[PDB]
Formats: structure tokens, C-alpha cells, sequence
């Protein structure tokens, strides 16, 4: 895998003349500074404050190399996990890997990181993944609403039907809202399945009939009969016959 | 962004003769068996049991196609993710995404998932990433020892120096261990840097003198002088003059 300390490693692989200079500077420093500042790679052998200087230089290098994930992975070593998550979020660089580490700072920090990751995924055109993350933090209704408002009706219903009681109004509204849109666009057969899902079978027969063809009228008539809307069934059946003349 | 329910989506986009049969089967099923079983795509519109059958089928399709991350989301939707985490650990198929969602099953399930994930990452020879996840559950000594025992001395030292007190014996052993290996391999100048890190300047001078050339003997003598080991410095400085004859 890729090294998290490439600049300092490269500095440590220089000529013996540079290594000899390093030993002297290092011996001087450990024996109770501009030399040390120049030779930042000595942070590995000096003190924590010079180590952190070295790490910050390597982190800057990872950003200038288009590798923000290594920057964040490296800053985790220094310990400010919340600070790492804050700047990762501000930069739109949250990842599953960083969210997976968020519970080290407490449940509350993970909650915030999951929600921030979900916002970021919406901006990255990954609504379904974002909804799944909202589910992980028990925000079932928010996940459903996110998918509904972005026209992922299929997935919203699946989640809603999996987690809510069958009679929950949110579930019924998903069926109706999807059916409505389908009807407007002319997908009458699919809209009818939707209204059936919402336990509005009368409207389901009607919408199938809006197509106007004989096949749709027949099935609409037979649908009404199954449900006990015999009067509607008779009228649709008569319309079916009229279309075949 | 692959769709999570492609098989049932395809079934829902067949000929409208097929969708008309869908409507009749669906109307019958909600107004209350073989058609119910055959047309599993109706699970989105029927009841939870049929929905779960449908989701299981879709997940099976994801696993065979090589998209287990889509199967993981479907299982989440089901709410058995916690069971699916146990199966992933047994098979060593955990992912960053699964750990990021694990706290949904409880804080200690995440703790267990991180430990299983780090164990898996070691088998996949991703030792530095494994150490990062051990840090996330505050197992610093374990992370440092893992890196050391797999010869990631540089990373081991950086993490230990960042998290442990300067006088922690673990940090000293790291320098001495790395220096020991470097010396055995003939990298005397690097080993001397490690011995300086462990506050063993006397041994640093000596090891740097093992190279034998005038430059190494010289810098070693100057190193002993900087530390106040002037007796050693004189000995090495005169060995340097003998070499320059
Ligand atoms: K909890």
C-alpha cells in the first residue's frame, strides 16, 4: 500500500554525506534549531513537536498530490479525531473509512459524521447510499423523505415497507405520490399497481381505464370485479365492448 | 450509482400485457398463491414477507454479480445488518462501509466490528490501515506492536511518538529494534540515527564507526564530542587519521 510519510522517507534515503549531517544535527538537538527546522525529517528521531511539524509537512504534500485521504489518515495519528472529521467535512472529503473511525470520539460524534456524510453524498449524486446511512442512525422517516423528494420512489417504498407498520401514512403516501406522477406521465398500468398498494382499488381500476384501449378497459373491469366494485366493473366492461365495435 | 433493485425493476418494465396480469394478481392478493410466489416483484406492493423475499432475491443477484456492497445495503434495509456483519467477519469480507454503519447495532457491535476488521486487514497485508483502526478503539500499544512485528518501524515510531510519553519504554525499544536490524544489514548511519533516538549516543558513534571509511570515522568522532564522550572521540578521530594515510 501507499506510504503515509513519502517526503521524510525520501529524505532518509539520501547520500551518506546527508546522513552524516543528520546524525550531527540530531546529536546536537538531543543534547539539549534552524538546522533542525531545515531537516524536518529528523522529527521521527527528535521530539513530538518536531514530529508534528514533519507530519504537517507530509500532510500538505498529500494534498498537493491530490491525495486528501492520506492527509486525513495521517492527521488521525496526532489524535484530534473530531478536528480531522470537521475539516474533512468542510472539504467534502468524508469517507466510509473516516465515518468508521468516528465512534472513537463518542456516539454523538458518529451521529454527526453519518449525517454530514449523507449531506455530502447527496451533493455527489449518491442519494440511495445517503439514505442507507440515515437508516444507520435510525432516521427512517428522513431517509424515506430524502428518496421521495429526489424521485427514488421504488427505493423509498422498499425502505418504508421494510421498517414501518403496514398502515403507516408515510407508506400510503409514497404509493399515492408515485402513482400520481406515473398517471400524469401516462404510465397508467404502473399507477394502478401503486394505488393498489395504497389500498385504493377503486382508483386503480379508474386509472387503468384512462388509457382508453380495449385491453386496459377489460383488465380494469376485471380488477373492479375482484375488489367488489361491481357497478364500476359493469360500466368499464360496457366501455370495453364499445371500443371493440 | 448502480440501482439496488434491478431484477424487479426489469420485471416491472415488461409488456403491458404482463403488467395487466400484475394488476390482477395484486388486486387479488390484497383483497384477503402460486402467482404470488412466481411474481416476486410484486413484493414492493403486497406485504412485508413478500418484500423480504424480493429483497433476498435481489441481494443474491448482487453477490453473484460481484457487488456485495449493494447486498449489504439491502440487508441493512431488512434490519439484519447486524447478522450480516457477523457473517462478513467469519468470511473476512468486512468493509469500511460496514464498519461505518455498525454502531446502528450498538456501540459494542462497532467495537467488535473494528477488531474483526483489523484482524482481516492483517491477512490482506494492509498493516498500516489495520493499525489505524486499532487506534480508533484506543489500542495504541497493540497498533504499535503490530507495526513493529511486521517491520513497519517508521510508522510504528511515528504513532508511538505521537501517542506515548517520550520516556515510555515502548518507544525506546522501537528505536533500538530498528537500529539493530539496520546495523545487521550494514546501514550504520541510519542505525546511528535510531540509537540517537533511543538516547544511546555512545552506541551511535560506535555503530557509525563500523563503516570504516574516513568520513564515517570522522563524523562519529564529532558525534562523540558533541555528547561529551571525548575519550571515545579521540580514539575515533585517531582511527580516522590512520585511515587517511
Ligand atoms: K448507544
Amino acid at each position: 500500500a501507499r506510504s503515509l510519510l513519502p517526503l521524510s522517507t525520501s529524505l532518509d534515503h539520501r547520500s551518506k554525506e546527508e546522513l552524516h549531517q543528520d546524525c550531527l544535527v540530531l546529536a546536537t538537538a538531543k543534547h539539549s534549531s534552524a538546522d533542525v527546522e531545515e531537516r524536518f525529517h529528523l522529527g521521527l528521531f527528535t521530539d513530538r513537536a518536531t514530529l508534528y511539524r514533519m507530519i504537517d509537512i507530509e500532510g500538505k504534500g498529500h494534498l498537493e498530490n491530490g491525495h486528501p485521504e492520506l492527509f486525513h489518515q495521517l492527521m488521525l495519528w496526532k489524535g484530534d479525531l473530531k478536528g480531522v472529521l470537521q475539516t474533512a467535512a468542510e472539504r467534502g472529503e468524508l469517507t466510509d473509512n473516516l465515518v468508521a473511525m468516528a465512534p472513537a470520539a463518542g456516539y454523538h460524534v458518529w451521529l454527526w459524521a453519518v449525517e454530514a456524510f449523507a449531506k455530502q453524498l447527496c451533493f455527489q449524486d449518491q442519494y440511495v447510499k445517503a439514505a442507507s446511512h440515515l437508516l444507520s442512525i435510525h432516521k427512517v422517516y428522513e431517509a424515506v423523505e430524502l428518496l421521495k423528494s429526489n424521485h427514488f420512489y421504488r427505493e423509498a417504498i422498499a425502505i418504508a415497507k421494510a421498517r414501518l407498520r403496514p398502515e403507516d401514512p408515510v407508506l400510503k403516501d409514497l404509493y399515492l405520490s408515485w402513482g400520481t406522477v406515473l398517471e400524469r406521465d401516462g404510465h397508467y398500468a404502473v399507477a394502478a399497481k401503486c394505488y393498489l398498494g395504497a389500498t385504493c382499488a377503486y382508483d386503480a381500476a379508474k386509472v387503468l381505464a384512462k388509457k382508453g384501449d380495449a385491453a386496459s378497459l377489460r383488465t380494469a373491469a376485471e380488477l373492479a370485479a375482484i375488489v367488489g366494485e361491481d357497478e364500476l366493473s359493469a360500466s368499464l366492461a360496457l366501455r370495453c365492448a364499445q371500443e371493440l365495435l
